């Protein structure tokens, strides 16, 4: 309301490191007119960064240039800039060749203060704290050198920024405080370490399970942050059930993460964009099953799942064991519906497997072979429609093209079963995804009515094998399954529904309590939200097939429906409706800590 | 006529797409293609309605371009003085362009120079 | 009801192929072939020409069937029962019009001492039309006399060419209840143009005087006297009701509006992909038709679209003529940067193609000639340029050959004169009532003109050297389809395009308008404009029509997509789903009208 100037404190602020980059990368459009030009973006510094992202300026007001200038002074950096990112985000880079002077003496002081130590080993231990002085000593000047300063904000991210929440408060600078954690630090190792981690989450030894991971001075790092926080913020509800139970600080607000969504001139352009990116994977599927192409692939439907090579966290045992028994229920009854799930989970590569590229290359010889004799017929009709006589369709094919497309036949067919795996792997008996493949039974076989494909990389347009984007070829699946034991927010699965596919969400997952929230409706708008903090994994898995199969037994026409259903929650997924939480929160933080200027509106 | 055979071009590569696309979902399914069933009721519609437009009744021109004095030009004054209207019955076609060839013209689009190359006898009389 | 009744549908376009009715016949005989079954037949002319493309012959199911059959042929008449091979498999009674031996002058002696309306020989149909009629009631006459304890039968006659044998069947007084739809009132044609403000006169027009000073008397009277002898009388139209009520003298007891067999996509939107597709095809024909003179962008171009036979008045070509006149002052005295090029598809007689329009898609293509050269010159260059590993130069891609080649397509694809309204050769060209209004109003197709009026004066087809698209292919095309009539019975050039995902602009005098007016309550929100033509003079109605036109031409890229999935909806109104529930309460109301204690009164 009244005029002031806030902060949004990250790591990931012209680094492009982790997942944080890409929240603030289009959140800069939605805070760039509730506060307008006020608000900056604080981060490090990186010259590697500068020359892609930071655009150097000078300030506007002259109580920042002599910010900047004091900045400059006592041995410390700062690169004023403007980030070349859709919304005119004004940055202000600081670097780490203030290592030499606030390092040393503010450890001391951090221990006086915060009473917080940083082993040496840690390499971005030493650096998240340097980034904290380097931060609380451009906000102290901010609110020093600026005569009758308004009420302030400063936006904290993950864990690298939480210590200088702690000091920003420690000066007891005038200052509004939030911290928005992305992702519980200390849950990423609680969910594989300790078993039934959602369940567990009460119990936790809170400050034991840190210790015995040597992650305690990160733990203490964000919780404390947490502490000296007017407004904890989470991303997810379930991320807010994970403070409550382990951070032990209520999350305040829930901001969710948003997408900006690509608003096309008509509304169904998704669903064209569908059918030209399917033609694509079916130029695939058509070439990797080369001699056993018995299955109609206009029949054909397309699992997606995806994200970091994670088993358990992006829950691929989960829906390994629910296609084993799609395999069952769509064998047993007379069904024609046959699936290609995909697995794009990026690993460990040698090289392209031998078998699928030389599918590929043998495509488009029954292409070259379905092209030369097309020319051949093509010739022979224009020089009988010329003539005037209809083809006789008996003599338009000599017997040489007899031959020709006889020996395209002969050298297609194989007796070997498809391969499962795209790539060769280095570790190919290692690889979770590939031992639990051959331990199902699914080895891309005739009768097997589900056939998986794992693409051990990330897709991209210049690839030999699968020559598409990654955000096309989700375009051109037909459901986007994503089961979860441990996702703060689902990145994947909400990208997915960003575009016109439906997606299988989790209860565990930020994506999934999100859509339990808001929209009433589950399965009937399109997002399958699986029971997994209730359940069991065996009651998991097969909650996911009846739901695989609910989209198995889907008509041609009722699938439409259902991805133009999924095509409104596009909206929903919108910066423009999940910044209205994030305004909420500066809103109310700025009421916490100085309440008579600004109007709390609870 | 140029305008038909690019006519008799497209819905001879209409049905030729047609025939090529149910090839390669023949080859790939491992069948040779039936030659019968390939082109369908819609295709032989398209080719039998494409040879009904084709069909003429009036002998193809002696002159590519109008001319404003058609009957005053001495060339096409001759021709039809000899008898070759460019008839079916003719096994001599006489086919002037009342203008220089170009590679930028809407009919014959080749030049001067690659026009020679093609025929394969330049019979020049002179006096 | 529908119990225990049998229907004979009565047309002379019963396996004919001459009007309209014959589409009308033949999309209805699905939806009417569950609601009676196998039991309702169609009594029609018999052609050879017709059995060949239509008719396959069957012997007869029931016994009384062939008792029937057997008789009416072996006493001097001729009759070949078969199944039409249209959807719905209708049974079909194909009487020989052929047979005229005897009927021709003793039965129009017995329709004198019973209708007492003579038949003139110089008129062909009108001899051919009362022995249709006499041979219709020999075989009803026969099916209720052989068939002991006969189900009531419902006679469905169409048009006048039935009409007569209508009263007949009232005149044996055979237990038959009857049905009259008239398509298109015979008097009201003439009476359109012939006679000034014929909406507004329809009351004070001497009935009898009118036919008669046209010789269609004989015609009006047998149109006549079957309304007064069928228990329901009924009309396509409200607006043909009106007719009716002041022409034909008979209130129209329920107005069954005609349907189309709406082809219905796996996808909802699978009309606006083919939108796009045949937009492209337009798109081709416009970059060729207008060449040289290519500075309007085609992005926000508009395409109108206006079809039917070639009638100025009827059709409403000289509304919407002066509308567009109006339209080029709008969009050039304002800013404007949209362009509408409308398209009058409206066959007349035609010599041959144009010079300059054949040209132009001669010169599109050596465009795409030059263009195709130095795009696979550009290719091959770029595709060794890759394998190096160096990005495109981008200035040496393109060698000094490509620049003069393309320099060269550019001074061929110039010229002076504007592009040609007509894109063939009339034979009278001033005396062609559309060509004169173009050049009256002032649009030659000229650079600082806003519209471009192109008038294809022949039928679109596949097989065409200029324009190379289907009539269904090329209405899916056009942004919007205009269609102001003063006397379109109902309109089905506006009917179908409804059925398209394409609005419509229709009007109040045609059928189709009264029934989106009278059905649905929002007439430009669903996307069919409705055009006040009955209660305004020619220059309102031409400035309404500006003021819708201009209406869509303001309208947005997105305003314009929603408008037509909106369209789309409606489709379901005029299926013969919606639509055929009005034929049904015709019979139901005859049924119970003729015989009341069998059938309930259904009112
Ligand atoms: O994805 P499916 O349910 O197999 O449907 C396939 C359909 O996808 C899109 O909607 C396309 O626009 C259609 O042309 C196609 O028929
Ligand atoms: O017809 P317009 O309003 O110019 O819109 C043009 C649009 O038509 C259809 O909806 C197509 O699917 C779109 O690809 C295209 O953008």
């Amino acid at each position: 309301l009244e005029n002031a100037v806030l902060f949004e404190v990250a790591w990931e602020v012209a680094n492009k490191v982790g997942g944080i980059y890409t929240v603030l990368q289009t959140k800069a459009k939605v805070t760039g007119d509730e506060w307008g030009d006020n608000y900056f973006l604080v981060g490090p510094y990186t010259e590697q960064g500068v020359r892609t992202q930071v655009e150097l300026l000078e300030a506007p007001t002259p109580a920042l240039k002599r910010t900047l200038d004091s900045m400059n002074s006592k041995g410390c950096k700062v690169y004023f800039g403007r980030w070349l990112i859709e919304g005119g985000p004004l940055v202000v880079l600081l670097d780490v060749g203030a290592s030499a002077w606030a390092l040393e003496r503010w450890k001391g002081e951090l221990w006086d203060t915060c009473n917080i130590g940083v082993p040496w080993y840690d390499r971005e231990a030493n650096d998240a704290v340097l980034f904290g002085f380097l931060t609380t000593w451009f906000l102290g000047e901010f609110l020093a050198q600026s005569e009758e300063k308004p009420h302030v904000v400063a936006h904290f991210h993950e864990w690298l920024a939480g210590v200088g929440l702690c000091l920003c408060r420690a000066r007891r600078l005038p200052v509004a405080t939030i911290f928005t954690t992305h992702a519980t630090l200390l849950g990423r190792y609680l969910c594989a370490g300790a078993v039934d981690f959602y369940n567990n989450l009460e119990n936790f030894n809170v400050d034991k399970e840190a210790g015995e991971r040597q992650i305690y001075h990160r733990y203490c790092m964000e919780r404390a942050a947490a502490h000296c926080a007017h407004v904890f913020t989470t991303v997810s509800q379930i991320t807010a059930i994970e403070a409550q139970h382990l951070l032990k600080r209520k999350p305040d607000i829930v901001t969710p993460n948003g997408l900006n969504v690509k608003k096309f001139s008509a509304m169904h352009e998704f669903q064209n964009l569908h059918a030209q990116s399917k033609a694509r994977i079916q130029e695939f599927v058509r070439g990797h099953f080369y001699g056993h192409l018995d299955f109609n692939l206009d029949k054909t439907l397309y699992f997606f799942i995806a994200g970091r090579y994670e088993f358990s966290n992006k829950g691929a045992d989960v829906f390994l064991e629910a296609l084993a028994r799609l395999n069952y229920l769509l064998r047993v009854n007379g069904s024609e519906q046959t699936v290609v799930a995909f697995f794009i989970m990026p690993a460990r590569t040698n090289n392209f497997n031998v078998e699928t590229l030389k599918g590929q290359a043998v495509r488009k010889q029954l292409w070259d072979t379905a092209n030369t004799v097309k020319e051949k017929f093509g010739r022979k009709l224009y020089e009988s429609l010329l003539v005037g006589s209809l083809p006789d369709m008996n003599k338009m094919l000599d017997k040489e093209d007899f031959t020709m497309m006889k020996r395209a036949i002969f050298a297609t067919q194989r007796q070997s079963f498809p391969p499962v795996c795209t790539h060769n792997m280095l570790d190919d008996s290692s690889d979770p995804i590939l031992t639990t493949i051959r331990r199902i039974g699914l080895f891309n076989s005739s009768a097997d009515r589900v056939k998986v494909i794992f693409h051990p990389e990330f897709l991209s347009s210049t690839s030999p094998l699968l020559p598409v984007d990654y955000e096309e070829f989700v375009r051109g699946c037909h459901l986007g399954v994503f089961p979860s034991y441990y996702e703060p927010w689902g990145y994947t699965p909400a990208e997915c529904t960003v575009m016109g596919i439906p997606s299988i969400s989790t209860n565990l997952s930020g994506f999934g309590c999100f859509m339990e929230e808001h929209i009433a409706d589950p399965s009937a708008y399109g997002i399958y939200i699986l029971d997994r903090r209730f359940r069991s994994l065996d009651d998991s898995c097969s909650q996911l097939t009846s739901f695989l199969y609910s989209f198995c037994q889907q008509s041609r026409r009722q699938r439409i429906i259902q991805r133009n259903r999924t095509e409104r929650l596009s909206d929903l997924l919108d910066w423009k409706y999940l910044g209205r939480y994030y305004m909420s929160a500066r809103h109310m933080a700025l009421s916490k800590a100085f309440p008579e200027h600004f109007t709390y509106e609870p």
